[PDB]
């Protein structure tokens, strides 16, 4: 089925646009990367990075996980970032977003042979 670093990169990465700079953005994109399909997923960070510098990332400083987890990574350098978050008035099917543009820190799960990330944390 679908892989942990398959399914990261489905929910988190989007390295064809660097901000989004659309206030439909995370509208379009929620739905079209499946997050809208069985409810409205409330929060997800979407990564304009490519991939290989957030891939990356689990080489880097080494921070506990929201979990309680040991195996969080957080970026070095800031990345250009999307939150989208679902508004009060948000009815499923027909789920609703705020799109935030920002350039945080990214923290990232990784696991696995390769070390990929396969859980977007936080942004800091
Ligand atoms: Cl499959
Ligand atoms: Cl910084
Ligand atoms: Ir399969
Ligand atoms: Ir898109
Ligand atoms: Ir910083
Ligand atoms: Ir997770």
């Amino acid at each position: 089925k679908e892989t942990a670093a398959a399914k990261f990169e489905r929910q988190h990465m989007d390295s064809s646009t660097s901000a989004a700079s659309s206030s439909n953005y995370c509208n379009q994109m929620m739905k079209s990367r499946n997050l809208t399909k069985d409810r409205c997923k409330p929060v997800n960070t979407f990564v304009h990075e490519s991939l290989a510098d957030v891939q990356a990332v689990c080489s880097q400083k080494n921070v506990a996980c929201k979990n309680g987890q040991t195996n969080c990574y957080q970026s070095y350098s800031t990345m250009s970032i999307t939150d989208c978050r679902e508004t009060g008035s948000s009815k499923y099917p027909n789920c609703a977003y705020k799109t935030t543009q920002a350039n945080k820190h990214i923290i990232v799960a990784c696991e696995g042979n390769p070390y990929v990330p396969v859980h977007f944390d936080a942004s800091v």
